[PDB]
């Protein structure tokens, strides 16, 4: 039987490339995707068919992955539990949809990758498998195999003949994270250092800096003047803001499968997208609609989290999201200082903002009425309680 | 005739005094609230005696202003499109609430303040007095006076003799705010030295400052051990944060009137509290609680933007914030570095996090079980699409 | 100076055009929609050109109606309050957007209708109108006049010749409401025969009568196996619910402009369309789907209530109700009986209706009892 | 080792009392549940001692019933999928948590239940067992077993001692439910005479009944004027309606497992109770509290549906509703004919209604101002729109 894995290039999925053909003695097709992490996917395709794959593919995904799936997120404002702009999580979907193509064109009956039986990669993978080819065979060999610790799985390694070598983390041109290790104590600081997107705050420039990104149909479409695709874009804004530190997080969150976790996040371009939608949300989104969009952006935030991307709730969430997203089109300017991100200006072609509406179709007295109208049921209900 | 006015002690409230005076020939009491404007109210009191007032009153509010709505407001995570921390919205419900209280002792049929008729202050004052005395009169001159200028307001002062002087401000124990002026250009970043509450970053320490807050049952009781009243426990998160420059904002809100207004805020001690708050309810609060009562916050907000503080839906929904926020017990540590919060550790009597979890409660495949019971419903969408 | 004015052709409106011209010394155009009140448009255009008017126009708007404002609420399963399927709210944006644009069209400066000062539908229209033409100018005559009561309003009318003839009444394809006078004491009853579109329950039929509803994409598009248009489709369900004494609702309602009111509305075809609409939805919508659309149908009443139609709130939530709408493709089969209206079947091309082994069950629980568990341990 | 297994005195779960012993060689506490599904309780308890079971117990719940899950539920306005008024589900958390209690008492380390694993009733069996009691085990002989038939189980229970005997169905207090066999295909009409508590509308009175109901606090306390306990009342509303076929849904489900399922079910009282209170609330509740309770109920429906009643997001959305429940104190007047349910009167002594504002607060003119301030957002776009 052949299966597709979805190799990273390193010790576990290479481990699991061995052990998927040792155990089911199956024809392995490898697929590494380039979506930012900061590695030579070519290696990654070399060491694989190295390691047995009786082929190995890999994809340049950047351009894909900013506009099939960070830039509709982030029409939707998603934050997942008021910090987490779904770095990692956004990112699953699109590894596995070309997973299964995959399968589909080598005429393979399975699909494996490596996340663990502990976190939500596993949902987001496994579900996005399904929701696209319900007859999908899926080895999550975490939670196949009977390895228990790296002394053992180092061990294997060394056998079978695979080179070997504080916190695990996953990169990304969206973000960088961190988690367990030394960061598992909810109390520790993180460790100085550890962070590798961001310059460190304190050493960030001494002065300001100011950048300008303009928004197109709800879209950025241009950095400072200069348009950028997608994936050229959240580059350029990760080098402008990473030099100041900006876009640092720290929380415990809840994952899906049930337990709290502690994680740190670095999302230096996506930081400053968010402040800059909203300053060009703030001249052309109507009132109502902005209020009623934030309550819920959550939602669509937790769905993106737990691994429904190619879902009905959330594919139906979007058809609101990018109906009022496609009426945010001006320019942000923003104030970069020392990790922090300042909305200092914001303009658009088609602004709701009148200045004549607020300096000293609008007459005074007409509030006086507004007032009493709005004021009636409180006041029958004082009357009442008498 | 008796006419309880809300005196802030300025030239406008003075105007509005003797305005009161003639046009109405009535009796008028005066009433300065002290909630952290950084004013002598006992200093607008006499003044208040001397611009005519047949009756002055000044009560140092601070303390209920802290317990009684920011609090409150607070264990609701409540926050205005965004990024408005309510800081002038709390207080107004104070205000009248005093208004009316007074007006009532003194056998006064109406009350009056000088909130214009193109803000959102007018509708707070007046939803609150109705709502809490039906049968009261509201005199809101801004609405029914003719002066055309503020050269004509000028005069009208010096013709009854009263003392006289780029954006327009309201301060008190959790911000200071500014609009209006220079500041109505959205493209314009506000200028230079216009803060007062906050240091300038630029300006702030070189070396990060770190911050602890203990939070017993939903409120902050403690900074870096010590015990601290409301109002005393704000004022020193104030000093705290503003040193080094903490909590400004700069956004284009929607009033309840109708139009769009660019504001700018400064919150130093709230926007340390919002992030502890958290940080605290990040161990202390159950995942899906924590999802409900963030979808619910906005709404909140809303509603004491709006002015409808002492309305019985901002009742019902406090019921629901307040017995969340009632496990909201902990310590949140914070560090402060030129105008940025980072949470940087949490910890908490009954923490729901467990690093065992998580450590390299349920084993392998019990999470398989929970994935394909979570995709039936896509695999089978996926099937009948066909 | 000329002023459109909604003209239904009752006494209210006739006096209103008199006292228009006079009043604004002001060319009256009068517009009279048919939106199937049950009364000939036609008869008011006449009037109305009797009464005084420069110019009458009366339009047959029932399939417009239908089509761009009752199934576009109908998609969202919009329910004010639980059981007012808004039968007059829907109707005004449609009645305004004519007077703005016959406005545009004659030149006139301003429109007017009869809506009291007390009601919603005095908001309703105006909403819409300021929505669609900012500087159009609007006259409300009950909240510029000073009439202190009927009497004085009859003698008015008898004055100009206007031939002048226990609740109010609001009559369209949709449904037929009633509130004000004998409806006012919440405690009691309604008389018995104040019905109309419908057959008191006592008096239907003594067998049940089956129908089917086929939708396609989000709206109904034939009855009994009969495709028929919008308007012809409403009315065919409404004969058929009517007969039955399907549809009657008794409630007190929340106003916008901040008071209660008892009203009693009788919507047979829209009753049988909201049952007949979730029936097919119970097959073709995904799970999560309708949880999230259900909690914000609600909104959208209420959006709808308050007159706020041509607004971008109402507009951007429709996106969503359309999007999930369009996979309503299917047949509810109902059951008509004395009152009431059975769901008996239902099916569809895409039904989602019918793989794992208990097994998997045992995980999915584990897990999604991991938080409660650590919750109890916590709490010792 | 003991185990508490929930006996209802039927086939399945006395072949798993003798499944038990024998399986886990351990003593089997059979406990029943008297819930009002119309069985002699004691004959179940005496059946489980002839089948074996170490000890015996039979509780009369129906008052716990409907005072401590019925009447919390129905208080929020909970309604699954627009017309399941959750008959069954609200009773299952009940039998679960006696079936801990009876545990803690025996000294017995687990408990079991005959539901099986495609169904809801097993979720919500175990989510309120593992809240309750975090270590209690658990034992789902349905997951568990070997059986491969019906016939292999009658063989099993023929063998050992145990008598043997168009669809599934469960009946108690709350409602009658009907589901699977015939009624599978969700074309076919239900099969006459099927129905139980309710009376054919064909065949009901061809006089209508009026009824009235007095709601206290937010529970109904009284039927024409008959002070009733919250059982004995749920009982005379059974009684009244039922006669009168009142009550009857027909829907196809979405099952918290991920499957849809046609269910039928009849609720009289609680059908006729829905109405009661939704026209007890016109009268005393806020317009804007009505609607934010609207709008949650749902979310509250789905909890208790898929089972998660022992659980913090279900307790704290309770909190909210019984703060609004609170103020619903009245009576409502409701007229039942062939199948239906009318309101056709309501009172309250704080009645928020005044016709005092309706026939012919304020003037027309403050109408106008409203008006203009409601439609400046709306003017504004407009204008922009050119
Ligand atoms: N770029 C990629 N191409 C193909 N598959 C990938 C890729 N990145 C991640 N995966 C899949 O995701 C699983 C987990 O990847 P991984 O990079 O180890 O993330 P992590 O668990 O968050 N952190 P770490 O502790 O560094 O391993 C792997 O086993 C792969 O199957
Ligand atoms: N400390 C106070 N004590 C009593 N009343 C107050 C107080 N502060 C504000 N008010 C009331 O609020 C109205 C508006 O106050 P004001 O201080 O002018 O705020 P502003 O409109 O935000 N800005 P500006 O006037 O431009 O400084 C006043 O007329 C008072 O009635
Ligand atoms: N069919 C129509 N064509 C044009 N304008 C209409 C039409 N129906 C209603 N209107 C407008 O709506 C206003 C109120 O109409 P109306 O028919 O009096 O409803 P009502 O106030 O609910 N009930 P009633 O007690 O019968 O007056 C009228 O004055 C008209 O301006
Ligand atoms: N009154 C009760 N007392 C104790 N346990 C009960 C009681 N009612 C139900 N149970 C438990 O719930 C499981 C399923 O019960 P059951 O009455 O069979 O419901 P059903 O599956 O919906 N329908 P059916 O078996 O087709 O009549 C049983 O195996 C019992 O363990
Ligand atoms: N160190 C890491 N590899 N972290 C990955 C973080 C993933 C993040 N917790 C999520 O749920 O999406
Ligand atoms: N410049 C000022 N005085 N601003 C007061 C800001 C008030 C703030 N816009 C609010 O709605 O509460
Ligand atoms: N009797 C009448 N004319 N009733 C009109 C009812 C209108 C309904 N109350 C609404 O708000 O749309
Ligand atoms: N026929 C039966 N035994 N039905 C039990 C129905 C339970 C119902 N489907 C629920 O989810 O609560
Ligand atoms: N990538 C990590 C964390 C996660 O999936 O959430 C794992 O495999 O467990
Ligand atoms: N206080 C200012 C602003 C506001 O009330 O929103 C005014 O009186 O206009
Ligand atoms: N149509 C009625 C009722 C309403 O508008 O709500 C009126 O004009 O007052
Ligand atoms: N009681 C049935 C159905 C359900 O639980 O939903 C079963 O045991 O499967
Ligand atoms: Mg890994
Ligand atoms: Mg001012
Ligand atoms: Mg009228
Ligand atoms: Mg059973």
């Amino acid at each position: 039987m052949k299966i597709v894995l979805a190799y990273s290039g390193g010790l576990d999925t290479s481990i699991i490339l061995k052990w998927l053909k040792e155990t089911y003695r199956a024809e392995v097709i490898a697929f590494t995707a380039d979506i930012g992490q900061g590695e030579e996917v070519e290696e990654a395709r070399e060491k694989a068919l190295r390691t047995g794959a009786s082929k190995a593919i890999a994809l340049d995904l950047k351009e894909e992955f900013v506009r099939d799936f960070v830039f509709p997120m982030m029409r939707a404002g998603a934050v997942y539990e008021g910090y987490y702009l779904l770095g990692t999580s956004i990112a699953r979907p699109l590894i596995a949809k070309h997973l299964v193509r995959i399968a589909e064109e080598e005429g393979a009956e399975a699909i494996a990758h490596g996340a663990t039986g502990k976190g939500n990669d596993q949902v987001r993978f496994e579900l996005t498998a399904y929701a696209l080819k319900p007859d999908i065979k899926v080895i999550a060999p975490w939670r196949e195999w009977s390895f228990q610790g790296r002394k053992e799985m180092i061990a294997y390694a060394e056998a079978h003949g695979i080179p070997v070598p504080p916190y695990s983390m996953d990169a990304n041109l969206l973000h960088i994270s961190y988690e367990g290790g030394v960061l598992e104590d909810p109390w520790a600081e993180p460790p100085k250092g550890m962070f590798r997107m961001t310059q460190d705050p304190e050493e960030a420039p001494d002065a300001p800096e100011y950048v300008e990104v303009e928004f197109f149909e709800g879209d950025p479409v241009a950095v400072n003047g200069e348009r950028l695709s997608p994936a050229a874009l959240l580059q350029r804004l990760n080098e402008i803001g990473g030099r100041h530190g900006v876009g640092r997080v720290d929380i415990v969150e809840n994952r899906f499968v049930g337990m709290k976790s502690r994680g740190v996040y670095e999302t230096p371009g996506g930081t400053i997208l968010y402040h800059a939608r909203r300053a060009v949300e703030s001249l052309t989104l109507d009132r109502e609609v902005l209020h009623q969009r934030d309550m819920l952006s959550p939602k669509y935030a937790e769905l993106v989290y737990y691994g429904f991307w190619y879902a009905p709730e959330r594919e139906a969430l979007q058809a609101y999201f990018d109906h009022v997203a496609r009426s945010v089109t001006g320019v942000a300017r923003l104030k970069l200082y020392k990790g922090n991100v300042y909305v200092v200006g914001r303009k658009a072609p088609k602004s709701l903002y009148r200045q004549d509406l607020v300096s000293f179709g609008y007459d005074q007295k007409d509030a006086e009425g507004f007032i009493k109208i709005q004021a009636l049921r409180l006041r029958v209900r004082a009357l009442v309680e008498r």
